């Protein structure tokens, strides 16, 4: 690329910046409640500032099993929900399973009935385990891609889908009308095409109810699937086809939420494509959020009401590739250790999650330009820029600038970016600093450093370590702001690339607690440490510092690369693991948060 200007102007706050892509999924001792999954889920939850909120997940009902021919077995289904709700997560509860083999037909009058039953008993046992306002905020949602017709020795026509959504709306509301059902989950293609989709929207907006013989039948929100064949702004360009759509055929459907569920680059998350395995998924990513802030939710004509992005990248990959898939980890079973365990490594794509998570409210002018050409985010250089305004004590003013080169699914690996950041109207404000953060493909890639390694198919302990050390993105020190709240830098971008700049304030008091620690076995001297970040109270964290004490209770600390990740794998040379464990937040201006509640770990 040739070069160019990024200007953002701090003083310039332009309207809300909603964090409308925290969303993942993904389709299935059941396999949810494997120990795989239960690292996952971890890894899922790790990302900083509720990085990502919901888990859209596949076969949920699959979990329930029936007594009679008529009660309920909800074991299963509690223990992964229970597993989201410990990582903080929520479902994305996809009204999807045959409750082990007792649902066959949905014209089935008497199994009709049967289903909206069993719809108000899980969700009033889940308002009791959790409370109604946690379950209130769960997105409930019909059967996945009803077009696609992928049901299990379940017959399910065009009258027989319908029934089925009654029966789940009706269920729903009998448990509280506060919670939210929405769908199909499918494509909208062009008519005749979808015809469970346009027919869910027609008979919502004119149909007859089968419970109450009314007409309509409640519809929080439209989910649709547009993948984008391997370009991002093709994703963008689809879903406004659809709106408008539904804009025009549906009158009460003006104000209705539109989510894209599952919002990928390509078909196919199995499917290898050595760009899925780093900074190249990452920054595309970025690009696709980036592209939906500013040419669909900023200031536009159309107005559509987008709701909700999903990357559906929570699968667990599997040999022989274990980075080259749509994941947001690679997962290793080293099956050659007494007993065989399992290892999994943050990619790229997860990391930028976390970069992406510390955009705040308000969207900050900003400007990209090519020779005195304007360029939008349908191009290679793009940027979205946010700023903070203080609440509390524990937080000052913040902005974060992030800065995206990517050419979609290709990658090029001498190809660069001369770039000048111009950053003015930084407000006044006590001990301002800067922190850059910075991914690319030839610092930051597990993988590549996976295959500098040989490509080992059981890593040792030592390439496990080697592999982790790429991880994170490349980071600066606090540099204090110069005067006037203005800065320029001229960094060099490569194709892909990643670059935060975070500019803070500092807040009256450090930052608070950390909570929800817990210590997780991997295998003989290793452990993984994971905690919640939920009351740290500030965004302008340099790292998690962790202490171990073995010797009584005497703590000191465990050196590490500075990570604001919320969980650390701990492999130490000794293998010396067991004893207590406890960690706490330091902010830019190297001041300590309260340590956690200490855990005790013992092999
Ligand atoms: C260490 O030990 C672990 C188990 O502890 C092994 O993990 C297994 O690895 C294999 C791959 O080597 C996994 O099998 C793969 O499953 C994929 C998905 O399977 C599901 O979906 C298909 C339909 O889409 C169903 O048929 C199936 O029942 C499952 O529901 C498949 O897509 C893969 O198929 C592809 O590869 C095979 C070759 O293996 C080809 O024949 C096919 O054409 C296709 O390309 C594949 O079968 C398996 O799921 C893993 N098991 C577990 C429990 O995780 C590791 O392999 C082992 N490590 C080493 C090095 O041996
Ligand atoms: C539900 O099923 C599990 C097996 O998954 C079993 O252990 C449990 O006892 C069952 N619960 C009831 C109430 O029967
Ligand atoms: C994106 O750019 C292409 C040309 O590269 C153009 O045809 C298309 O209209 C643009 N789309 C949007 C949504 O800006
Ligand atoms: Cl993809």
């Amino acid at each position: 690329e040739a070069p160019h200007l990024v200007q953002v102007d701090a003083a310039r706050a332009l309207w809300p910046l909603r964090r409308f892509w925290r969303s993942t999924g993904f389709c299935p001792d059941p396999y949810v409640l494997s120990w795989d999954q239960q690292l996952n889920l971890a890894y899922v939850g790790a990302v900083p500032h509720r990085g990502i909120k919901q888990v859209r997940t596949h076969w949920l009902l699959e979990l329930v099993t029936t007594r009679g021919s008529l009660s309920y077995n909800f074991t299963h289904l509690d223990g992964y929900l229970d597993l989201l709700r410990e990582n903080q997560l929520l479902p994305g509860f996809e009204l999807m399973g045959s409750a082990s083999g007792h649902f066959t037909d949905f014209e089935d009058k008497q199994q009709v009935f049967e289903w909206k039953d069993l719809v108000s008993s899980l969700a009033r046992r889940y308002i009791g385990r959790y409370g109604l306002a946690h379950v209130s905020k769960w997105n409930f949602e019909t059967w996945n891609e009803p077009d696609h017709h992928d049901f299990d020795n379940v017959s399910m026509t065009m009258q027989g889908f319908l029934n089925y959504y009654d029966a789940c709306s009706e269920g729903l509301r009998a448990a509280s009308p506060a919670l939210r059902l929405g769908g199909p989950g499918d494509s909208f293609h062009t008519p005749p095409r979808s015809p469970l989709s346009w027919g869910l929207l027609r008979h919502c907006h004119d149909g007859t109810n089968f419970f109450t013989g009314e007409a309509g039948v409640r519809l929080d929100y439209i989910s649709l699937h547009r993948k984008g064949a391997r370009s991002s702004i093709s994703i963008l360009e689809q879903e406004k086809v659809v709106a408008q759509q539904i804009r025009q055929l549906f009158p009460k459907f003006a104000d209705t939420p539109i989510y894209n569920d599952e919002a990928d680059p390509l078909v196919g998350w199995s499917l290898p494509q050595p760009w899925r395995a780093d900074v190249t998924y990452a920054a595309m990513v970025v690009k696709v959020i980036a592209q939906h802030q500013n040419l669909l939710l900023a200031n536009t004509t159309s107005a559509f009401p987008y709701a909700l992005l999903s990357n559906d990248n929570a699968f667990l990959s599997y040999h022989p590739h274990p980075f080259a898939q749509r994941t947001l980890t690679a997962r290793f079973q080293v099956n050659n250790t007494r007993p065989p365990h399992v290892q999994l490594l943050r990619k790229p794509v997860l990391t930028a999650m976390g970069l992406l998570a510390l955009l705040d409210e308000e969207q900050l002018w900003a400007e990209v330009s090519q020779a005195g050409t304007v360029l939008d985010s349908n191009h290679t250089v793009g940027v979205l820029a946010s700023a903070h305004r203080p609440q509390g004590p524990a937080d000052a003013w913040r902005a974060a600038v992030l800065i995206y080169a990517s050419d979609d699914t290709r990658a090029h690996p001498n190809r660069s970016v001369a770039v000048t950041l111009r950053l003015r109207g930084v407000p006044p404000g006590p001990g301002l600093v800067y922190v850059t953060r910075y991914l690319d493909n030839g610092l930051c890639s597990p993988d590549g450093e996976w295959r500098r390694l040989g490509r080992p198919v059981f890593p040792t302990a030592e390439q496990f370590r080697r592999m982790r050390a790429a991880e994170d993105p490349v980071a600066a020190a606090p540099r204090p702001l110069p005067a006037g709240g203005r800065l320029t830098l001229r960094p060099a971008l490569r194709l892909p690339s990643l670059l935060l700049v975070h500019v803070c304030a500092r807040p009256e008091k450090p930052p608070g607690q950390v909570t929800r620690l817990r210590a997780l076995p991997l295998t003989q001297g290793q452990l993984v440490l994971v905690w919640s970040d939920e009351h740290v109270g500030s965004k302008c964290l340099w790292t998690y510092e962790i202490q171990f004490s073995q010797d009584g209770k005497a703590y000191t600390p465990v050196s590490r690369k500075p990570s604001t990740f919320n969980l650390f794998v701990f492999s130490p040379d000794t293998g010396a693991v067991s004893g207590s464990y406890r960690v706490r937040a330091l902010d830019y201006w190297a001041r300590p948060g309260p340590f956690s509640d200490p855990v005790p770990y013992l092999e």
